[PDB]
């Protein structure tokens, strides 16, 4: 449901418009053509109109298939992309890899089927499209059509960009409702922060810090921030939508209480995931328990309420007795100096709860008082019965280790070392990552599953950024407004907005 005239807002500027930005964009590969969605698509399309670069494209696709594929039928797509790319008799065939390096991908297949067969190959490809092909680009029409794109990127956003709908959701310093991009259509999450109830309570660098960890992140499994602009009365955080439900509402109203351990273990792969993700910018979340774990309209999850999460500086640790009764590790109750170990725990957290239908240290049925919950997480070791296997037992003893330093994951390795745990033996990361492995329970599209001071307009200026250039541009890919606008002259010609002479 686009606006009437969405054509005239995201009207592509002239080329003229974009020379301030032709000449700050860093001119960075894997950011213009890889990174960056539309910048990737426009490379990739360039090298649609070259006969030589056009193969080259072709076979990172087939290696991105290979990386997924099953096991059983690896060999088979081996050798399928090896008679087709990198034979040198083929029509499509790969100069640029040497000729000692398609020699030695015949060998690897001959040994064994492995999932990264082909890696030294691509890597040797990027090692070519990064130097001429990508310097050819630069000075091509769909360079100049990814600086419009900038251009139209970079653009205001004000409360007439998005439409406001209902109330879905409250919590603190304001609410959540649920907006949409006119020009678009495409659904998100306002966070509507009350700027009021933000100077009374002096919590301005708490919000800056959530907008600032929510717009670094990009993952399949942790909400996304799209836009940040600030209202007249409150500051606005636009977020990934979720229609699915919370994890907790799915324990207890729809399970069991628990799920089998098969359904707990998607949902533990995602949410390890997205933690990693969160860990790659040393990020710690310290907030994990069931009510934070949202559902999707597939049945995918993802990762909510960053509120709490902070930047760890590299080589430091940092003190912060926060978080929920019951889901906060010993170290964070100590008040001690930690890591990302605190999401390790939480990790142990939510498999057990998951599987059992209750918390490790406080029984479904059971009444206790916030100190004596306290004590079981700093004494007390969790017992398991048989809804656990072994694996599961282990990784959530591993994971429930008092001692920070022997907790899983909590290693100079992270979550690597969590990913080989016999638990996920059955798990393909790959493909999980890849979204290529269908969630255990999709919910239904229908459901309902539940003043005038001037340090203030620094404060604000630091936190209305705008849009967030990866979601923005996977919004216009999404909606189909790119692939609508995205138009050339008939016949591989200069369009009008491309032309420098008749603007
Ligand atoms: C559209 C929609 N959006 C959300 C909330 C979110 C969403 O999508 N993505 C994030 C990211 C992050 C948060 C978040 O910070 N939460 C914490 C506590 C918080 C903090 C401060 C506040 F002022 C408020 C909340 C929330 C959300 C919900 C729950 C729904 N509707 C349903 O799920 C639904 C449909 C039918 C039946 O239920």
């Amino acid at each position: 449901g686009k606006s009437k005239k969405w054509k005239e807002i995201l009207k592509f500027p002239h080329i003229s418009q974009c020379e301030d930005l032709r000449r700050t964009i860093d001119r960075d590969y894997c950011s213009l053509c890889d990174k960056q969605p539309i910048g990737r698509l426009l490379f990739r399309q360039f090298c649609e109109t070259r006969p030589g670069l056009e193969c080259y494209i072709q076979f990172l696709d087939s290696v991105a298939e290979y990386e997924v594929t099953p096991d059983e039928k690896l060999g088979e797509k081996g050798k399928e992309i090896m008679t087709k790319y990198l034979t040198p008799k083929s029509p499509v065939f790969i100069a640029q890899v040497g000729q000692d390096l398609v020699s030695q991908t015949e060998e690897k297949l001959l040994q064994k089927p492995c999932k990264e067969l082909f890696s030294a190959c691509a890597q040797s490809v990027h090692e070519y499209l990064r130097g001429e092909p990508f310097h050819e680009y630069l000075d091509s029409m769909f360079f100049d059509r990814f600086l419009q794109w900038k251009w139209l990127e970079r653009q205001p956003v004000t409360k007439n960009t998005f439409r406001q709908y209902r109330v879905l959701g409250k919590g603190g310093f304001g609410e959540v409702c649920a907006c949409q991009v006119r020009a678009t259509g495409k659904m998100y999450a306002c966070k509507r922060l009350e700027k009021k109830r933000i100077k009374k309570r002096k919590g301005e660098s708490m919000a800056l810090n959530e907008k600032q960890i929510l717009e670094k992140v990009n993952s399949q499994f942790v909400v996304n921030l799209a836009y940040a602009y600030e209202t007249k009365d409150a500051l606005c955080l636009v977020l990934t939508i979720m229609n699915g439900g919370d994890l907790k509402f799915h324990i207890y109203n729809m399970g069991n209480p628990g799920f089998e351990e098969e359904r707990a273990l998607f949902y533990a792969a995602e949410i390890l995931c997205g933690l990693e993700d969160l860990h790659r910018e040393n990020t710690v979340y310290r907030n994990l328990k069931p009510e934070n774990i949202l559902l999707d309209d597939y049945g995918h999850i993802r990762i909510s309420d960053l509120g709490l999460a902070v930047k760890i500086p590299e080589g430091d640790l940092i003190r912060g007795r926060v978080g929920t009764v019951g889901y906060m590790a010993p170290e964070v109750l100590n008040n001690q100096r930690y890591g990302l170990s605190p999401d390790y725990w939480g990790l142990g957290c939510l498999i057990y709860e998951m599987i059992e239908g209750q918390s490790p240290f406080r029984g479904r049925k059971e009444k206790v008082k916030r100190e004596e919950v306290d004590r079981r997480v700093l004494e007390t070791e969790e017992v398991y019965s048989h809804k656990f296997s072994e694996e599961a037992k282990s990784i959530c003893k591993m994971l429930l280790t008092k001692d920070a330093k022997q907790r899983l994951g909590c290693q100079e390795e992270g979550a690597a070392e969590v990913k080989r745990h016999p638990f996920f033996r059955n798990m393909n990361f790959k493909r999980l990552e890849a979204g290529m492995l269908d969630p255990p329970f999709v919910p239904d599209p229908r459901a309902v599953y539940c003043n005038l001071d001037h340090t203030d307009d620094d404060f604000y200026s630091k936190f209305s950024t705008g849009s967030v250039s990866i979601p923005w541009q996977n919004e216009m890919i999404e909606t189909e407004c790119f692939k609508e606008l995205n138009v050339f002259g008939p016949n591989g010609t200069l369009p009008p907005d491309l032309n420098r002479n008749h603007p």
